[PDB]
């Protein structure tokens, strides 16, 4: 089933799109969200354990989106071991924190050994160019391509030192937006500038952020 950002496929149309698709409208645990009253917790401290890799990028029609073939790449939080499958990006951010929307967003998508969903947010605010990303914004397909990549990355450059985070419960962003997913926003913000919003844009074909969606009977714990 086509989904999309405009027109009759758009987020508030997605849940009628199909039935597969339909806790994306029906669903209580929706992400993303806009954090603004949190409760202060003990939270466990994330251990990253990322390395040099050979990725494949994607261009999927929806976003551009860098895959893991194989696992090595993972986050240890309270002893739970999560494998990096793939990172992707929306321009804008998906994420709130306070009502404030980001120029990007990247999710970091990972599963532990029970399929548990675990998705890492970095958020980019204004600011210099993200050398660090330049590897992928050169390779970066503009159709529904992949290049597999005697480039390699190193997905650690991509993470702050200080790995401070929200957490709270909620769903996948895009179709079938399926819940159980356990999200981690990293409260350090890193930085883009206009060009690499806009070049990530062109590729994609449109801003792929979908609206935020209302917390209910979540807590937020910061
Ligand atoms: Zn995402």
């Amino acid at each position: 089933t086509h989904w999309g950002y405009t027109g009759h496929d758009s987020p508030e149309s997605w849940g009628n799109l199909s039935e597969e698709f339909r806790l994306c409208s029906t669903g209580k645990n929706q992400s993303p969200v806009n954090i603004t009253e949190t409760v202060s917790g003990k939270l466990p401290a994330i251990k990253v354990n990322y390395k040099p890799s050979m990725v494949d990028v994607e261009n999927n029609g929806h976003t551009i989106q860098v895959n893991y073939p194989e696992g090595g790449n993972t986050l240890t939080v309270n002893g739970r071991t999560y494998t990096l499958k793939q990172f992707h990006f929306h321009v804008p951010s998906e994420n709130q924190i306070k009502g404030r929307t980001f120029p990007m967003e990247a999710h970091f998508v990972h599963l532990d050994e029970n399929k548990q969903p675990l998705v890492l947010a970095v958020l980019y605010e204004a600011g210099k160019t993200n050398g660090r990303l330049s590897s992928i914004w050169n390779v970066m397909p503009m159709t529904a391509g992949k290049v597999k990549l005697n480039q390699p990355f190193d997905a650690s450059t991509l993470l702050p030192k200080r790995l401070k985070y929200y957490r709270f419960a909620g769903s996948l962003t895009t179709p079938p937006c399926t819940e159980g997913v356990s999200w981690l926003v990293l409260k350090t913000y890193d930085h883009i500038d206009q060009a690499q919003a806009e070049k990530f844009t062109r590729a994609v074909g449109s801003e792929n952020n979908r609206p935020v969606q209302p917390l209910n009977a979540r807590v937020v714990i910061e």
